[PDB]
């Protein structure tokens, strides 16, 4: 059993983790300045 | 041999250092502010 799909989904995953986390930054610059 | 997926894994692998340079320029604004 092969597949392909689950370790770019992987990537998908943990990009959008980092994406998360700079989200967090964002917002926590968000409360800083305000 | 022929496949695709390297070739959207090159993309991931790039965009990938591209978001960690984006929170590098993050966190350094968060040291600069603070």
């Amino acid at each position: 059993a092969n597949d392909n799909s689950e370790e770019m989904r992987h990537r998908f995953r943990q990009l959008d983790s980092k994406l998360n986390d700079l989200k967090s930054l964002l917002k926590e610059i968000a409360n800083n300045i305000k």
